[PDB]
Parts: C-alpha cells; sequence; structure tokens
C-alpha cells in the first residue's frame, strides 16, 4: 500500500492475533487523534500511532495531544516498523 | 442545544472538573463509535455513549459495538440525563 498503510496492517494484524478490537479513530471538529484505538483483554487500551518510518515523528499537534493523554496515565505508543510493532507487544503487553 | 447536546456539555464539564480530557470520537470509514472518550487521571479510559433521555436505548450496530468493548474488559456507560451522569460518577469513579 503505503509504507505507513503496511505497518498499520501488520500492527492491526498483531493485535488482533492477542484477542484484540482494533479501530481507526478520528475525532469529531478536532484532528490529533492516535491512528489506532486498541482495545485488548483485561481492559487493557492503548492508542497507537503509525509513522511511514522510524526516523518520522509524529507532527507538533499530534505530540501535544500524545502529552495530554500521557499526563493523565494513557497508554499512547508511536511505531514506524515492523520490528517496532515486536519490540512494543514484547515490552508492555 | 438539543437534549442530547445539553446532556453531552454536562458530562463533558463534569469530567473535565476531575482533570479528565474529553475528545468526541468517530472511527475512520466505520459507524458506531462511542460518543465520548474520557481520560481520566491515572489511566482510567471511559467511553460514554450520550443519548437524549433515559428511555433511549443506543441503535443496534452501538449496542453490538458496546458489547465487542467490553467483552475486552473496557468501560462504556450510556447515559441520557444529568441524573445519569451524577450517578455514574457517585458509582463508578
Amino acid at each position: 500500500a503505503t509504507k505507513e498503510g503496511r505497518v498499520q496492517k501488520y500492527a492491526k494484524e498483531r493485535f488482533e492475533a492477542l484477542g484484540g478490537l482494533v479501530r481507526k479513530l478520528s475525532y469529531e471538529g478536532r484532528s490529533g487523534a492516535p491512528d489506532l484505538l486498541v482495545i485488548l483483554p483485561r481492559g487493557v487500551i492503548w492508542f497507537v500511532e503509525v509513522k511511514k518510518d522510524e526516523n518520522t515523528k509524529p507532527d507538533p499537534h499530534q505530540l501535544r495531544e500524545h502529552e495530554r493523554f500521557r499526563k493523565r496515565g494513557a497508554n499512547v505508543f508511536v511505531v514506524g516498523s515492523f520490528k517496532q510493532v515486536d519490540k512494543l507487544i514484547e515490552h508492555y503487553y
């Protein structure tokens, strides 16, 4: 697809293999929502932003939105390659 | 505003008074997302659907989506009056 699209599809497949529900998120009347909402068993909720490669940072409005979430304790992760998806699961799940 | 709009605004204000971040949610290319994502301190995540009155049930696609979330342990609540917002906070927070 697109590079970003391929990483997103892999992530979706890995999370669904763990029993997770994956949704593509957007906000009504606001930008900056994380690309994926991931609902994993036992009430684990992850918000995952997907980028095209490991050197691509999220844009400024995205970064401020991730920090608003994390200040309150929410799980927000950024991945930009298949390896990063694999490390996220290994280390955080 | 609309009845549903007034309850939604009250809910937003009550959650923001607890330190919460409130967002109006939508999905890309899918319907049925809960009306509100609420991120409360200490990583508490609530999805809240708001209706115009206490007798209005969510539509069928919404109900199936709430159950997909709750099967995995997520917090999904439906409120349709100011009193229900108040009871939700009293009982669940």
